[PDB]
């Protein structure tokens, strides 16, 4: 919106001392003269007039200490100064020292005490605009992310991020990633992904976040690196767990489809993170919502049956998918209500992938003994016993089929 204009100390609208009518008329004449002078369109009109000297003199001229004399206009005059300097700097092409000058000076001004919350809300947009324009100033971006975007939380609440100002701020902030210069810091800094987790915890910003993340994945797999895998995977895991039993369920299925599709982006995924994929997908099946579990149970099977590649040097045997990937879910003790009936579903997926890879023929003798052992880990339950009653017929039939 527009700037906050500097207010007067007393006001009136049609020892008391009103202004006199003749001097009121004189001041109106003065305003008419100044408006006829075109002060705004003169000193900032022609492109040739703006130069570095004007920027330095303008930015150095702003007041810095609050006084009783200047309580009227301290907060607004600063914002007017930074807007004027950034607007004039947008015409200037040089980035050697002038941009660093404005950046250091505005960061010095912003930290001053006593400012109202509106001014600090406004200054961050100017800061991110300046970072986007300039280059090779990563230390100040780190300072902004650590201090002025994570430590100060009460200033930056959900409702400020809800309005279009926050949306444009996030748009400019995520545009900073695609820049050639500042991508180096943004791949794997802990503070940035922690802030991303914080904003994903909010509910208004989920759709834009998923749009940005899906786009950045789909153009290329460059954002995925070995030193930042778990943070972004936790990000999609947090987005996937946003059930409520109204429209966000579809966004959750889109997120599940994205993390399903994450495997085929690059062949050089290390052994640590494939199990993270399987764990993240399988952990969604325990959600209270039936729709998300119904999609999870099919998407996990699709990912395990289509996009995995045993014979590469990552995995020595297919058992590592279950021994390595799906094992930690079943290990869940002291779970009274949340352990009763889910186990049959994951055992069904285990059986299905066993049938597929046994049709393909790459297992060994000990594998069926070991999965029989994991069946014996859960056999005393009544429903699991009834489900296990029918294991033997399918085992015998699939044993007879592929060989014969």
């Amino acid at each position: 919106s527009n700037l906050p204009k500097p207010s007067p100390e007393i006001s009136i609208n049609k020892g008391d001392e009103e202004p006199t009518e003749e001097e009121i008329k004189s001041s109106k004449k003065a305003m008419e003269c100044i408006k006829s002078s075109n002060i705004a369109a003169s000193v900032f009109g022609n492109e040739s007039n703006i130069t570095a000297d004007l920027i330095k003199t303008l930015l150095d001229s702003a007041k810095t200490e609050k006084n009783a004399d200047n309580s009227r206009y301290f907060e607004a005059e600063l914002l007017f100064i930074i807007e004027l300097t950034i607007a004039l700097f947008l015409f200037c092409k040089e980035e050697k020292e002038l941009g660093k000058f404005i950046l250091q000076k505005v960061f010095q001004l912003s930290h001053t005490k006593g400012l109202t919350k509106r001014t600090v809300r406004r200054m961050l947009t100017y800061k991110i605009l300046l970072i986007s324009l300039c280059a090779d100033q990563t230390e100040y971006l780190s300072k902004l992310i650590n201090d002025e975007l994570l430590k100060k939380g009460d200033i930056f609440t959900q409702k400020f991020f809800a309005t279009n100002q926050g949306k444009e701020f996030l748009k400019r902030l995520f545009s900073l990633t695609e820049s050639e210069f500042y991508r180096g810091f943004l791949l794997g800094n802990e503070n940035f992904w922690k802030f991303l987790r914080k904003v994903t915890a909010m509910k208004e910003q989920s759709e834009s976040i998923f749009e940005y993340l899906n786009e950045s994945i789909k153009t290329d797999s460059n954002i995925l690196t070995n030193e930042n895998f778990m943070w972004v995977l936790g990000l999609l895991d947090e987005i996937s767990s946003m059930g409520a039993v109204k429209k966000s369920i579809e966004l959750s299925l889109k997120s599940i489809q994205l993390t399903s599709h994450l495997l085929e982006d690059n062949n050089d995924l290390r052994k640590n993170e494939i199990f993270a994929i399987i764990q993240a997908l399988a952990h969604q099946c325990i959600n209270p919502c039936k729709q998300i579990s119904e999609f999870a149970v099919v998407t996990l099977e699709q990912t395990l049956i289509n996009k995995i590649e045993i014979p590469t040097n990552e995995m020595e045997s297919v058992e590592e998918l279950i021994e390595g990937g799906l094992l930690p879910l079943l290990n869940s003790s002291e779970t009274q209500e949340d352990q009763k009936i889910l186990i049959s579903s994951i055992l069904t997926i285990i059986s299905n992938v066993y049938l597929h890879y046994l049709k393909l023929g790459k297992t060994s003798n000990e594998t069926f003994l070991k999965i029989l052992s994991i069946f014996n880990k859960f056999v005393e339950d009544s429903d699991i016993e009834k489900k296990l009653q029918q294991l033997i017929l399918d085992k015998k039939s699939i044993e007879k089929g592929n060989g014969s």
